[PDB]
């Protein structure tokens, strides 16, 4: 009946349903003694807390615990009172033959889970799954679907390439590659001179003022997204569609670029999420 | 019983049946994941994704894998309830007797594929073949067949001319030249500054402007394709049928020619086709 | 006085002058800690790790930061005495007009720079330009040189040729394909599973025996490289002379072929280098 | 003051005037990268690049863009120094007015161009026109002049027939036919199997092996010229003077023909050019 | 003359020259009663007994007082007549310029201490620094060497990888993570019951079986260092050498991974001292 759809991503869990949000993909088991005060998810008796700790960085993410996140954006997105619903889940455009892999273990199953002491279950009809860009391209304004486009999806780890001709898909490809190698490269001067920084504690860092990046390290992540991206696509012909949050982190130097028509795209960070949703209507209503 | 006629053609399949219609030839068997979204066939287990990658370059069209595009095209045009069919295929007019090894593999033989995951099957009664250009001479209009006419049919890489006296052939020829041609000319001139164009995303370039094909560029393709054929025909003599996709490319300057009597065909594209129907329908029926 | 000749290349830079070699392609301007350990090269104060990192897929390989690997190869071939030199570089067979924007950069220019802490200085007293394919041409044998021969250079994502009559080039033209394509085939499948490979570390998986390529895997390439030859060249004509890397890559299954006259040329990896070598000789000296 | 002799053809190019000698008529104005190292004319802001790519089959030779051959074969033959001189050009034997239309553009007329980049200029005191047949007359031997013979110029689309009495010529007339029509009959036949040959590309395959042209389809030619001579002229009289290339490529099968009295000229190549040599000496020297 | 290597860690301290061996990286100064009894060193008028008290969990290892655990091992390892010797430091991989504030403290000094009451003095010719991990690579086997390896020092704080092909390093890169996490993890659950346990006496309570650690409690640790190296490194490629004594913490358990090719390093405690002892050997002998 009802429609959720959910972007794990590597960094960033993205949920839309009856309440849209999204949250961190920071999952950690580890013990903790204030547990009043977190976000937290106990499933079949193993509990995690939600928003911090590690980041679970192992790629092929139809494995990676897709599982206390998926319950926890579940349970934040509908209410309580919600029994059977519709997912709609966003595998890269690499890796969607492990749907089968993903339906199994999820279709017609019902998980009961505490959500922060406040026991409930939940039910999905059945299980629907969707590649990464295509979906942005749903949400994607009238005026550049007649066009041939190229939806490219910049997340942290993973550019996502879809080219679509009038209304008809021609390439699809995912190259490793995103903001979090990013980081690392930061990392990689920052610890060495006395630091202890890690992946997941120096985006903050940038953000409140402690990490002087330089407006041209910008400038080589963005010159190395496009050395990887020449030999599937030219961007100066298939008029673009940056997607992803990445593409935000750049925003302002993507459209300082010698390209002849592109765009980033507005709501970029839940593009990929809204797009599915219309999808899901489409099929299901 | 039902008739389909097939032209396969070296950069557009054109078929007519129950339900007429045309797609690129586009072939290729790489390895695709998102194959729910592209058009697809798997004969004996060997999978091709159409209108999509390569181009099968290859001369002599009796042996280019003429293998998932004909299945794909027989069934898109008839429905999933046929069985049995008559198939009426266009070889070039210097091709001809390669229809020896065309119908030992397919004469009385029953194909069984996919077509985007509906398994079917189809079997053809009995094949034949006829020469392009000849074949377009029944579709023409019954002005022109009483007088002595030129099926001039310009292909993309093939012009085959057919001399028509009083509803008898004189002259019966192939030359090697097309717009595939000019295609490689235009990429010869355009991937030398910097880019990485090829012969098949070229054509929509020019399609949606980034290509400034001069108007004497085109000149220059008609000249070339009229000093081929002034040994074998003398166009002021013999009215003249232009057909062939390429027609419709240079129709806006083939009408500017020093030509006492002509004409361009109309839905030049679909002619070799239609023509061929008709011969299907006096023949069968 | 001296001579050296420089392959930049996409994949491998091989360098012949007082001392010959070959190296890769990859360079990186990220930061390095442990700099007493690799290759580098500092110019005018940007630094750049050789030997690992990325690969530059750029093409219109005249403004691909031709420039760290040029000097670096140049301190590795000659010696530190030496000052004043002649180069004589390879650009490919359809980009040789862009030798405009090289020569204007490079002639008669003094470059300082460290080579792994161990600064020097050489200038350099004339610049020259051949295009690839044709310099491997003075290579070959005596034997071959008289006959009617095309050179057919695979290299990793340029195809160049060069049709050679009795001493006197004919046909020239370069084609968008290479080691490179089938690379990123090979990973579209791989990194599909689980996997995160890139087009860079994949060769070498290959040699340690872990990427299972089939044996058909090579001959769907094969097919595809002789699929994009056929409107320029029929190779059952024009003994032919294969050579770049790709060849050596296919050796063992480009001599199974239908072709009744053709070879694959001996030392292939460095012939295109060893022909510039001898031509340079012939012309300074 | 010195004097050149041209004689255009169809397919050959002979030229003599300081220093004789002979080319390929091919033409082609497509853009060529690798400029030096071909043979090239820049005319008037146009460049040319002779020895290859098209034939410009066009017939009535007046009008053929005989325009960047001719000032290329009058570099090649006279100095750089040179810049008046006197030209003997050799139109046939039925097109003999058009040199109407052809004095009109030449005559008096300065040209410069640039010859492979060595800029260079030239004008022609006085134009004068031969009928091709007739002038290799002059290059025959005294034992053949005083009795009635029969210039018989087998060109490549065009037989001469030019029947001289006792030093005054009698009947004169031209015939659409040649070595070309015979290579498009070998390449009807080659190309229908799977090949892709063409009309330029054939007579080099015949020399260097790959074409087993029967002995046959010689006499089949042979018979064919002189079944379109009968009428005009009896060869068992007229004692016969074969000339053009055309008749090398049969000189073995015409000395086993049933006549009473013919020969075979020496240097037939190069006949039609010395004939009309002499035939210049004795005008103006 | 003598080569002496000293690796400090953070809660063990390696010596090894004359005579081999190790002991704990405690370090207190806070006033002791009985000083004779423990383990003593007096610089300058501050006193400090090793062995017990605090840990100095300053990460950048180059300033946390590195000054009586040096002087110490000096002492312990060599003899009390040697005066002048070779230091060979061992630094993190990505800390290795902070050796520029290390040299200029230490190289041409002379430092006098007590050593438990019998004072003596001791000169260094000239100090050394290498990189953890890559020194560990000298003291493996040669089976090893030739192939493509990836040295992963797992230490108590810091996981130090380096990627190493046939004899050259690629990767070289630091992580913040190893046993003290865990032992701080161990704590977070007991202290929180009522107990009052520290990182610092928390090993010797599992050695001694007080703290009942679960299996599964090891395989987090596991699965949280390998959750850290798949961007860096994919360890079922680059056949592994695990070294540092969290490996032997973990013997029992990285033996049974799913990984295709790997090993732990004997004498793992050792390894990166002895592989940078025949490294010194190699330079100054
Ligand atoms: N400057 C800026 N950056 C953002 C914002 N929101 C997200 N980002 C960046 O976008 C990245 C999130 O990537 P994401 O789309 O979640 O990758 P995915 O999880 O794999 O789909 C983070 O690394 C952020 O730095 C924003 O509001 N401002
Ligand atoms: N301008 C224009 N060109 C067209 C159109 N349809 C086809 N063409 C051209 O016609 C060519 C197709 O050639 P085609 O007849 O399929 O050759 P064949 O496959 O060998 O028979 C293409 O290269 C197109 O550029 C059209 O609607 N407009
Ligand atoms: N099997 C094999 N392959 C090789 C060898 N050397 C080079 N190659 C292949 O040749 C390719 C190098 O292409 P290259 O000639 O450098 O292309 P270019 O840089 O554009 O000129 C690589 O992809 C290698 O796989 C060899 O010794 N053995
Ligand atoms: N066997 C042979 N044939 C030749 C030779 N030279 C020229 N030919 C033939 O002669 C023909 C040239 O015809 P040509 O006299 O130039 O005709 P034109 O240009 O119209 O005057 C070609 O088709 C060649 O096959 C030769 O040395 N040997
Ligand atoms: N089970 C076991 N563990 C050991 C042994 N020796 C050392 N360890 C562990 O290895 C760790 C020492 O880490 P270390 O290599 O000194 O880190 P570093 O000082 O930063 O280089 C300690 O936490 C020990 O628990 C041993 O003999 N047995
Ligand atoms: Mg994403
Ligand atoms: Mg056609
Ligand atoms: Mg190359
Ligand atoms: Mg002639
Ligand atoms: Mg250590």
């Amino acid at each position: 009946m009802k429609i959720t759809v959910v972007d794990l991503g590597n960094i960033n869990v993205k949920y839309v349903g009856e309440n849209k949000g999204r949250f961190s993909s920071k999952i950690t088991n580890d013990y903790q003694s204030y547990e009043e005060g977190f976000q937290r998810v106990e499933y079949n008796g193993i509990k995690t807390y939600i928003g911090v700790g590690e980041l679970s960085r192992e790629f092929n993410k139809a494995d990676r615990d897709y599982m206390a996140q998926l319950l926890y954006s579940l349970a934040k997105a509908n209410t309580a009172d919600t029994k059977e619903i519709n997912l709609t889940l966003l595998l890269p455009i690499i890796q969607m033959k492990n749907k089968t892999r993903l339906i199994e273990t999820l279709k017609g199953e019902n998980f009961k889970f505490k959500f922060n002491g406040i026991d409930r279950e939940i039910k999905i009809n059945d299980l629907m799954v969707l590649p990464e860009g295509y979906a942005s391209y749903y949400s994607l304004d009238i005026e550049n679907k007649k066009g041939d486009v190229c939806i490219l999806d910049l997340g942290s780890r993973t550019i996502n390439i879809c080219v679509l001709e009038n209304a008809k898909i021609v390439k699809t490809n995912t190259i490793k590659l995103g903001s979090f190698d990013f980081y690392s490269k930061i990392k990689s001067l920052e610890n060495a001179k006395g630091e202890d920084y890690i992946e997941e504690d120096i985006q903050r860092l940038i953000d409140n003022g402690l990490i002087k990046v330089d407006s041209k390290q910008y400038i080589e992540f963005l010159s190395d997204i496009l050395n990887a991206v020449k030999p599937y696509v030219n961007l100066k012909t298939y008029n673009t569609i940056f997607t992803g949050g990445t593409s935000l982190m750049l925003k302002e130097y993507i459209e300082k670029l010698p390209l002849n028509k592109f765009k980033v795209h507005p709501n970029a960070l839940t593009s990929n999420v809204d797009g599915a949703m219309e999808a899901s209507k489409k099929v299901w209503n």
